[PDB]
């Protein structure tokens, strides 16, 4: 039953990786929803749409890298349903950015818990994997989203539709 | 409530498009599962894995094009859960190819029903969208998968592991 | 007696590094033996020979990097005899691949013990060195060897000499 | 009061980062002093001057990267006075190299304490940041300075002014 | 005790140069603080940050040129502590620009007093050094900062966060 | 039992080749030790280190060519332990060069005895192999090492650390 390659890879770590895969696919789905919200004719913020579509594809890449890791370590991928996102209508550029920030922090928290588990199970390869490929990416993503939210609020989003328009053009464009 | 762009776009068509989006995302998820099955150390068919990963990304593209369609027509995207695939373990290159063929035919059937609905609602734009972007793609994909299955069976898959090895190399490589 | 550069470098870590150097040189020697086994006129698998020769040189590189580390930290290299490999005759491509897999897992285990020691001695530079340069290399090597073994067995190695021939050509060539 | 981006970032870590920023700016100032000591007409070792000026700029870069980190994590930079260096006159190429070595080891010790704090506060992002960007840089810098000091002493520095002259030319030039 | 190169270089001029070096390093430190203030997630004006970082590096260059001068004339550099800047939080783009303008005028005044001393000590080399490298630089910098402040105020900074956003984009970007 | 390719290849020649393989691997190991001795922070002669590392790799190449020979003739490689070198500390550039010279002469003597055996067994292929690939290489290496030793001694090595420094720079650099 044991993979010929498996070494120093705890069942709890394997399970946590499967959970993280699902979470990354979920985040991808959330970003896809946001992107196409901004593609609506009654919202029409092309660069918001592009930004979130880019994030969606990036999250899918993160999930696939975790799947690759799972196979590298001799664990077995078990996929679960990808839940639909919490909203169909994201209301505004600012609200979408805040929800993205919240999502990224939730993903980061899950990654930190995964690192804690890896550390507890004395799995330095897994710890280094998380550090190298995920934790700094998360910190940068959170910082960028925070910068965006700060700018939007100072510009007067979301009540100033001019604010979101010019943000779309000058930051995201 | 009505989109400013909406014209000749029936509610039933909008709903059918949302269903098709979900089905395309589901197919993408199935192909992702198959790809990483072939990436397992105890299966180790790199070109099967690559082939199915390519199909997964292509299905995602199909879903995104349907979402773009929905917004172009002034319908509203409503996402649903993406169900996990039917299998974790796809057993063999041949079995995976047969399941892919079955999936593609199911997707094609849904597209045909969508076309029938479009036709019944006198929506020529939608009809030609389906015809141009989807139906021929499906026919080609089904033909290719059928060719693959035929070759694998004649080669002696799945009991002849040499068969799958050489197919991986010479057809998919 | 203390090196002018030495800082936060425990004697036990220095000794463990010297042991790892020896183990890496040993692995290099094993791979050299395997390579030239496949170069025999009665075995004659040129790409097996090339593959194992590449691995031999890579292991030598790993040893030299550990020696460089030892000097960087102000430890002192103490070399030991490099034991001859366990076999002169590696029997088959499959058997050689299995022995390589076993060897790589043994090297990985030694590296994990070294990381544990570094962690216990609060030596983050050494831990990061092991993580960055060794642990992922080992995981990849083990995964690749496992893929090779899986393919050979499915193809019918080692009784099917056609199996090894075609593997030599299509995977290793 | 809490930054919107802040997550898993302890106040003690924030304070330790501010201290490290100050220490890096201090090291930059020390190297600046040494550089321009060697630029004096009565010392006139152009390549010593260039070497230490390069080190000064590098230390400034290290400080700025720590400031960037502080903002990335949602901590707040608090700058302090940069103390003047301990010497105006560094006496000789050898003495300057020894003082540089001592300084670099002090910086390294501070970084190791910072890593210990990060580890104790379960901050893997901060630990990885220190490991990736600082610890190996410090080990290399210490090794290089030790090599320089060894060469100077063997050449006969600082009493052999020919020694320092030829070292300036052939190693640092 | 007298440098072999020293000629027509008064002790008072040497002391005034040392004071100017300190002032230039101080200005560099102020600009560094401002830059990283604008890099905060709750301020997030990337081009303000870049502008002030550029100014910081330029001020460091000015200090180093004065140190080079000191050695060229055969004076001796005596470094002092670099005081921390007056603020940690610069409040706004406009406020930072006004503080920068005030700082630059203070630096200019010190340069003018230095020139006056040079003139009084009949040091034409020093006078022309100041004139060539510093005074026009100061005049330009003061004019640029004044233009910036004027624009920000007319745009409605600092209460109009849109003002600072668009200034960051169109002037500083 | 006899290789299908074996022709005019005496068992005594096969055994002597196996001994020579071991001797070449031993020489490689000696040079590796010397190289990393010169890489020590308290020795710090980078070009000595590079020179001996080059020699180490060259000796490995010589061993591999002998292994290739063995298989070409239809003999069978039997590897033995590679003994650790006689010293951990090579004391000086001059002492290392003298030990290298002694080693090379020992290798040359073994080659000459091998040639004598080949000649006695009327093996012209083996004789010309030795002549073409080994004997002149040895003569050149011995001459070069002798030149190095002569220069070092005349320069005043090993008591004149300046001697070794300048030799490292100008001959080996
Ligand atoms: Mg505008
Ligand atoms: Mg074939
Ligand atoms: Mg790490
Ligand atoms: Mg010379
Ligand atoms: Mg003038
Ligand atoms: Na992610
Ligand atoms: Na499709
Ligand atoms: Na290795
Ligand atoms: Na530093
Ligand atoms: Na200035
Ligand atoms: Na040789």
């Amino acid at each position: 039953s044991t993979s010929q390659v498996r070494q120093n890879y705890h069942q709890d770590s394997e399970a946590a990786i499967n959970r993280q895969i699902n979470l990354e696919l979920y985040a991808s789905y959330v970003y896809l929803s946001m992107s196409y919200y901004f593609d609506r004719d009654d919202v029409a913020l092309k660069n918001f749409a592009k930004y979130f579509l880019h994030q969606s594809h990036e999250e899918r890449e993160h999930a696939e890298k975790l799947m690759k890791l799972q196979n590298q370590r001799g664990g077995r991928i078990f996929l679960q349903d990808i839940q639909k996102p919490d909203c169909d209508d994201w209301e505004s550029g600012l609200n979408a950015m805040e929800c993205a920030l919240h999502l990224e922090k939730n993903v980061n928290q899950s990654l930190l818990e995964l690192h804690k588990l890896a550390t507890d199970k004395n799995d330095p390869h897994l710890c280094d994997f998380i550090e190298t490929h995920y934790l700094n990416e998360q910190v940068k993503a959170i910082k960028e989203l925070g910068d965006h939210v700060t700018n939007l609020r100072k510009m007067g989003a979301p009540e100033s539709g001019l604010a979101e328009y010019l943000f779309d053009k000058h930051t995201l464009g």
